[PDB]
C-alpha cells in the first residue's frame, strides 16, 4: 500500500496572483492561448482582466466563451474546433467547474486524438499523452476543479453524465488570485466555506488519511476557520484567505476519500436539490460526534486550529470542543441548524439512509455505519430535540 | 507579492514505492528509459531491483553508469550520447544528489539543444521546453534534489561549479522507497535527521514563509522529530518515516528562503571542511534561541510537535521549550554539542561571521544579524560557558 499525491506542478497565490500569468507564458514560449470560459464572465469584464495583461504584453490568445453549466459533449468539440482552428498550443481555463472541466476533455483529445468521440473516455481514460498545458484561473471561491484529475460530461444522445478519471488532465499551473472572484452573497459565501471545512475534516479523519493529506487538510482548517467569518461579512483579507483555504483543501481531498457527510449529502441533492454546501454544514458536526472515537487526535488538532485551548482537557473533552466549535461557526455564519429548515421530510429519512449506504465514498468514513446508524443520524441532524 | 510553489506533479511514498514505477510507465505510454546512475549503485545490485521489475513488466531499459560525485560537463555530455544513441525517451534517476542534477541537465539539453556546451545553463537558465520526463528514485535519505529546480555542474575547463535554476528541469515522478536507501551508519543517519529538521525548522521561520510551506515545514518537523531517534537505532517503520519527512522537508524549503543556520554552517563547510549536517545540527538551537521573538507563535508549534506540551506556559517560556527539545534531540541522538568537538578554531569566528553576513541565503533570517551579533553567536556555539 504506497500512497500517490498529485498536484499542480505550479501554483501562485494571492491578490494579483493572475499577473503572474504572462512571465509563465513568456518563460514556456507557448505560440498562442486558447481561453475556455462562458459568455456571462466575458459580459462582466472578468475575461478582460486576463487578455488586457496578455495584449500589454504582446501574447496571443483565441477565445471560446460557449461553456454551459453541465458541459456536454457538443461544448466539448466545439471549444477542441476553436482550438484547431485558431493556431492555439495552450489552454486558459476562466471560470468554475463547468469551464475547468471543459478544458480537461479539449486538452486530452487534442493530444489524444482516438478520443474525439468524448464519451470514450468515461471512466479511468486509456490515453498515453498528457492533456495539452491548461492554465487554470477559477473564478469562484467554491471550485477545486483545477487540482482534481476528474471532470464530468453531458452525453445528450444517451441522457446522462459520465465521469472522467486521468492523472494526464492535471493542470499545469494554477492562479489562484481573490480578486478574479469577489463577489458572492454572504450566505453561499458561508455554504461554500462550510462546505470546503466538510471536504477538509473528512479528509483529515478518513480511512486511508496520510501524513501528506494530513499536512494540507489541518492547514486548510485553520485557514477557513480563521478567515469565514470575516469572509462572510465581507473583509477583503478573509477572501483572500478563502481562496486559499479552498485551494489548500482541494490539495487534500483530490488525493484521498471521505466519509458519511458527502454519503449522506449526496442522496439529500438527488431528493430536494439541496445545495451540496449547506446540506454538507448541517450533517458535519453530528458526523463528527459519530465518528469521534474512530479519529485518534485528530480532534484535538481540529479544536487548536479552530482555536480552542485543549491541551488540558482528556482526549473526549477535545473531542466535544472540535464538535461544539463546528456547531458555534454553523450558527455564526448563519447555516440553518438543522435539516428539516431546509425542507428534508422526516418520511424519506429510510430512502436517503439506504441511498448514503450503497454510495461508494460512505466506505472512506472511519466508523462503520449500519442501515439503521444512518437511519438514526439523519433524525439527529433533522430536527431539535430539545422538545 | 504572489507566493508561487513548484512542486513534483506525481509523488508515491512508501515501502515498495518503487513498484509503483512500471505501471507509471506503462500509462504514461513511454518506449524506453535511459537510467542514470553510479558504478557503486550498479555493483551493489540497488539498480537490478528496478531493472528486475521492469524485465519482467517488459520494458525497455539502457543504462548510463557514469555519474561521479561533483557531476561535470563531460558526464553530462556522455549521458546525453548515451541517452540519444539508446532509443531512450524518458529519465530514470537513481542514486543521490550527482544523478539527480546529471539527469536534469541530460534532460533539459535534450529538448533544448541550444544549451549543448552545458555552462550556457548557468543561473536562470533561458530553456522554453520541459526536461524530458525524469522519474526519480533517490537511494540517499539526505536528498531532496528532485523536488528542487536547481542542479551544480562542475566545469573542468574553467575549474568552477555553476548552479543551474529551471523550472524545466522538475521531475515528473518521484519514488519516495525506504527499500532503495536501507544501509546508513547511526552517526550520519542522526546528521542527515537533523541536517532535515535545520531545513524544515528554518524554513518554518524564514521571513518569507506563507501559508503552504507553513503546513508542509510543521509535518516534516513533527515527521522527524518522532523517527529520528527510533532510526539512528535501525527502526525499519523509524527508516521509512525519515524517508517521508527529509521529502516533505524538500517541498517546504524548495520553495522559500532559510536563514542564519544555513549563513554559519556554509563557511564551515569552506574553512574545514565540517559535513553541513553536522555543522547545521550543531548551530540550530542556539540560532533558534537568537531568533526566538521574532518568530511569532511558531516555537509553540515546534515545541508541541516534538512532544512538549506548553498551551499552559507563556509564548517566551514555549519558545524555550522548543530550543530545550532540539538540545535534547542533538544529546539523544550523538550530535557533538560545541563546533570546537569538530574543529572549529576560535581565531577563525571574525572570518567566519563575515562569510556568513556576506552569504545571500542569511537575508531570510527573521532576526537582523550584524557582524557582531554572527561573531556572537560562533563563540556561543563554540564551547560550553559552564566553566
Amino acid at each position: 500500500m504506497a500512497n500517490r499525491m498529485i498536484l499542480n506542478e505550479t501554483a501562485w497565490f494571492g491578490r494579483g496572483a493572475v499577473g503572474a500569468l504572462t512571465d509563465e507564458v513568456k518563460r514556456r514560449g507557448y505560440q498562442k492561448a486558447l481561453i475556455v470560459t462562458d459568455k456571462t464572465l466575458v459580459q462582466c469584464g472578468v475575461v478582460a482582466k486576463v487578455t488586457d495583461k496578455m495584449d500589454a504584453a504582446g501574447l496571443a490568445w483565441a477565445i471560446y466563451d460557449g461553456v454551459v453549466p453541465n458541459p456536454t459533449i457538443t461544448v466539448v468539440k466545439e471549444g477542441l474546433g476553436v482550438f484547431q482552428n485558431s493556431g492555439a498550443d495552450y489552454l486558459i481555463a476562466i471560470g468554475g467547474g463547468s469551464p475547468q472541466d471543459t478544458c480537461k476533455a479539449i486538452g486530452i483529445i487534442s493530444n489524444n486524438p482516438e478520443f474525439a468521440d468524448v464519451r470514450s473516455l468515461e471512466g479511468l481514460s486509456p490515453t498515453n499523452k498528457p492533456s495539452v498545458p491548461i492554465l487554470a484561473i477559477p473564478t469562484t471561491a467554491g471550485t477545486a476543479a483545477e487540482v482534481t484529475i476528474n471532470y464530468v460530461i453531458t452525453d445528450e444522445e444517451k441522457r446522462r453524465k459520465f465521469v472522467c478519471v486521468d492523472p494526464h488532465d492535471i493542470p499545469q499551473v494554477a492562479f489562484i488570485d481573490a480578486d478574479m472572484m469577489d463577489g458572492m452573497p454572504p450566505a453561499l459565501k458561508a455554504a461554500t466555506g462550510v462546505d470546503a471545512l466538510t471536504h477538509a475534516i473528512e479528509g483529515y479523519i478518513t480511512r486511508g488519511a496520510w501524513a501528506l493529506t494530513d499536512a494540507l487538510h489541518i492547514k486548510a482548517i485553520e485557514i477557513i476557520a480563521g478567515a469565514l467569518r470575516g469572509s462572510v461579512a465581507g473583509d477583503k483579507d478573509a477572501g483572500e484567505e478563502m481562496a486559499l483555504g479552498q485551494y489548500v483543501a482541494g490539495m487534500g481531498f483530490s488525493n484521498v476519500g471521505v466519509g458519511l457527510v458527502h454519503g449522506m449529502a449526496h442522496p439529500l441533492g438527488a431528493f430536494y436539490n439541496t445545495p451540496h454546501g449547506v446540506a454538507n454544514a448541517i450533517l458535519l458536526p453530528h458526523v463528527m460526534r459519530y465518528n469521534a472515537d474512530f479519529t485518534g487526535e485528530k480532534y484535538r488538532d481540529i479544536a487548536r486550529v479552530m482555536g480552542v485551548k485543549v491541551e488540558g482537557m482528556g482526549l473526549e473533552e477535545a473531542r466535544n470542543a472540535a464538535v461544539e466549535a463546528v456547531f458555534a461557526l454553523n450558527r455564526d455564519v448563519g447555516i440553518p441548524p438543522h435539516l428539516r429548515d431546509v425542507g428534508v421530510r422526516k418520511e424519506d429519512i429510510p430512502a436517503l439512509a439506504q441511498a448514503a449506504l450503497d454510495d461508494v465514498c460512505t466506505g472512506g468514513n472511519p466508523r462503520e455505519a449500519t442501515l439503521e446508524d444512518i437511519v438514526e443520524l439523519y433524525h439527529t441532524a433533522w430536527t431539535s430535540h430539545h422538545h
